[PDB]
């Protein structure tokens, strides 16, 4: 392509329907300078290893012309075609006897380039649904031919499979590849011991149109089965290394197939491979498996004789009576009934998603998480409606101020607690959000590679939770110390979403970053207090804070105005977080206790930043107070409490509050920056309108 | 060799759950009819399902219910293959492991069934058939081995 231009389009359309240049002796059927020129062009186009070029240099006109014609036709067809069997048509050129007799390497050389071109074309098609099915089918076709009876075929198939699997990582934890792998392994094992001198060495594969041929001698058979038994294990361990829960649930679902039960009394090495892989924290595995099987059987027994009414009423009665066991039984029966049907039946899904909201405990949340995992792993094409319902339920929880978003209750002070209301801690209790956020994190991690529609749902869910209202008593989030886990975990998830290069445009990112910064600053607008949770549940909070600190540090991406506007606040947040982490880890263990340690990597960076920010001078330090007052007065007021060994902070804060004292009317500590116009100088009786302030301790 | 473990466990759990679902609403008649129909039609899956449901029903009750035990023991004798024998052995193992104080009546019934098999000359006790000789059987009675089959 490069005369009438429409001729090239006609040529492309012809190639879109042209047959294969198949072929009975080959060579008998078909100026040195021109031969040298065409050989040079072929070598330049193919770029083969030197041995293949040396083989090529011994060819006549006709063979080179045939190779070039094959190259052009196959390249054009694979580029401009629409058949879903794009790249497997090239394999048919390997199944011709006539080519196998000539004195292969050229064919595989051109096939490599064709496959690379197809892969490059498909790498950026879209992120829709059916492309995943196409990729899975291609992977299956690669897998079945991995053990062909020839020699070069299986090694080139292995190379192609390695390339495909290292370009598309999400295929490892797919729900269709593993089934075919295990079925093929079982068929090979059944073929291993089959009375060698029988006939028809062909074999079949269930629920897939294919066939398998085996060699004769026993040593070849055991060699091929031993060779195939290694890739399965290596990729199983690789998949379990990254995303354990999804593959664990897939294995659990595969283990419960009814057909394999009867033959289970035979060898059936596929199940043995699965159970050995999963074992090589085993309680929840078997518990979930047994519960799933038993309740599916119960539902199938009940359906022997519409019907949603009795389980709906059972769930309602259990919730009204507050009976945990009836609750779990009803939820499991409901999801078992839903998983075995032909239609979505939306009211069942709505009741499943809004069930736990009437019983907000750890037990109910664990049961709901298990049921949701089973439902997600069981049915097909039900992701987006379930995600929509879950987002709706989460936003309802946000609206009603249930847990982390609950209101705030002030506690008494010891200095004036002599009245019959004695002091005692009253911390909030947020267990369920702590696990809900983990579920959301793992689901988002999968959906980032898998699809491109749940990303909008996640963005909407995150955007409608935080707010830019750093201030007195309105932040849409509790400020107690006992609830710093879920807050920073959610902020870290938001940062990770921002760093994944998913949101297309450049105005949503500004809003998201601004909201994240606003919430992070809002957390630091209260007097410091010491943690009240137990010895456990405290280490992981420090770990989460360290992770968020590292993620914040790594972030570095009218231009200049925004650049400085973000950099300064990044520096301030880094300093504040370092100070908070140091104080918390100090309170953790009083003595040094080298036996009781934490993560070592980030601590060194935190200490180095501590030294760097402690090494500054009196200037460029009186301006941080100005920046804090620009952000919000309350943070500036609370700044000296987080001790910094410099008296300039106090003087600057005193000057700022004396300039205008009406902004701050928080009783305890703000008046001490104003009540002393001068400690002993005893002059200037002006601007002292203390009649607006609130009462303090006696 | 771990497949038998999981297979037995899953079958036990699933069929116990199915029986518990069925009992929610006597009831031995339909189970006996299902077993009889499966035996008459010579269908393996119905056979295994009926036997497992029968032993699950028996294992959760308050009395021996002798006809159920007799039908359980005298069941495989009308389907004498390795499939039926494997199913019966699994069911017998589950029944022995599950219910307390049922050893001797089951042993009595099984011994009775074994003696019935002995007396009817079914397998190892079957009659002997004289095979042809190669020297003087050139006619349509060609010499073909005809060994007996005793798997169960």
């Amino acid at each position: 392509e490069g005369w009438p231009e429409e001729w090239y389009e006609g040529v492309c359309e012809i190639a879109t329907k042209s047959p294969l240049l198949t072929f009975e002796p080959l060579r008998s059927v078909l100026t040195p300078a021109e031969l040298s020129e065409l050989r040079s062009t072929i070598i330049n186009l193919l770029d083969p290893p030197p041995e293949v070029s040396a083989l090529i240099n011994k060819l006549d006109f006709a063979m080179s012309t045939y190779l070039l014609s094959v190259y052009r036709l196959e390249y054009m067809r694979v580029l401009r075609s629409t058949d879903p069997d794009r790249f497997q048509v090239m394999f048919c050129y390997f199944e011709d006897k006539a080519i196998q007799k000539d004195k292969m390497q050229c064919v595989i050389a051109v096939a490599d380039k064709v496959f690379d071109a197809f892969l490059n074309m498909m790498a950026d098609k879209a992120k829709t649904k059916e492309n995943e099915e196409e990729l899975e089918r291609h992977a299956q076709f690669l897998l079945v031919n991995f053990n062909h009876i020839h020699k070069r075929i299986r090694r080139v198939a292995d190379k192609y499979l390695s390339g495909l699997v290292d370009k598309f990582p999400h295929l490892l934890w797919s729900g269709t590849v593993l089934k075919t792998m295990l079925d093929i392994l079982q068929t090979l094992s059944l073929s291993l011991s089959a009375d060698i001198h029988k006939d028809q060495p062909y074999y079949d594969i269930p629920d897939a149109p294919y066939r398998i041929t085996v060699p004769d001698t026993y040593e070849a058979r055991e060699s091929i089965v031993k060779d195939f038994a290694a890739r399965c294990g290596m990729i199983l361990q690789e998949a379990m290394k990254w995303a354990p829960t999804v593959t664990k649930s897939h294995l659990q679902e595969y283990l419960n197939k009814h057909q394999n039960w009867v033959s289970g009394l035979s060898q059936h090495t596929g199940l043995a491979m699965a159970t050995e892989s999963i074992l090589h924290d085993y309680s929840n595995f078997m518990a979930s498996l047994n519960l799933r099987n038993r309740y599916a059987g119960e539902v199938y027994g009940m359906i022997r004789f519409d019907l949603n009414k009795m389980m709906v009423q059972d769930l309602h009665s259990a919730l009204d009576r507050s009976h945990p066991q009836h609750y779990t039984q009803a939820m499991f029966k409901l999801t078992a009934m839903l998983i075995s049907s032909k239609d979505c039946d939306p009211q069942l899904l709505h009741h499943l998603c809004w069930g736990p909201l009437r019983m907000f405990n750890e037990h109910g949340m664990e049961t709901a998480l298990a049921c949701w995992e089973w439902l997600l792993a069981g049915k097909d094409g039900v992701e987006v409606p379930f995600m929509r319902e879950m987002a709706g339920a989460w936003h309802m929880t946000v609206e009603q101020k249930f847990g982390l978003f609950s209101a705030e209750i002030k506690e008494a002070d010891p200095l004036a607690a002599s009245e019959a209301s004695q002091p005692k801690p009253c911390p909030p209790e947020v267990t369920p959000h702590y696990i809900w956020i983990d579920f959301l994190v793992q689901r988002f991690e999968i959906a980032k590679y898998c699809s491109s529609d749940q990303v909008e749902i996640f963005s909407s869910l995150l955007q409608r939770s935080m707010s830019l209202n750093i201030g007195g008593a309105k932040g849409s989030m509790n400020r107690h110390v006992a609830a710093i886990g879920p807050r920073f975990k959610l902020l870290t998830l938001g940062l990770s979403l921002l760093h994944a290069d998913v949101v297309p445009n450049a105005t949503i990112r500004n809003v998201l970053r601004e909201k994240i910064y606003s919430t992070a600053f809002d957390y630091f607008s209260c007097p410091p207090k010491f943690p009240t949770q137990g010895e456990k549940r405290l280490r992981e909070d420090i770990s989460i804070m360290i992770k968020f600190w590292t993620a914040m540090f790594s972030d570095k991406k009218r231009g200049s105005q925004l650049h400085k506007y973000y950099m300064k606040r990044r520096t301030l947040l880094l300093s504040l977080l370092a100070t908070e982490i140091e104080r918390l880890i100090t309170w953790y263990n009083p003595l040094s206790a080298p036996e009781l340690e934490l993560d070592q990597a980030g601590e060194n960076s935190v200490a180095n930043w501590r030294s760097k920010y402690i090494s500054l001078s009196e200037k460029q330090w009186k301006d941080n107070v100005n920046l804090a007052w620009s952000i919000s007065p309350y943070l500036a007021v609370q700044l000296p409490a987080r001790f910094k060994n410099t008296e300039a902070i106090g003087n600057e804060v005193t000057r700022l509050v004396r300039l205008d004292p009406g902004a701050v009317s928080d009783v305890p500590e703000a008046i001490k920056f104003l009540v002393t116009w001068h400690t002993i100088d005893a002059d200037a009786p002006e601007l002292s309108h203390v009649l607006c302030w609130a009462p303090t301790d006696p």
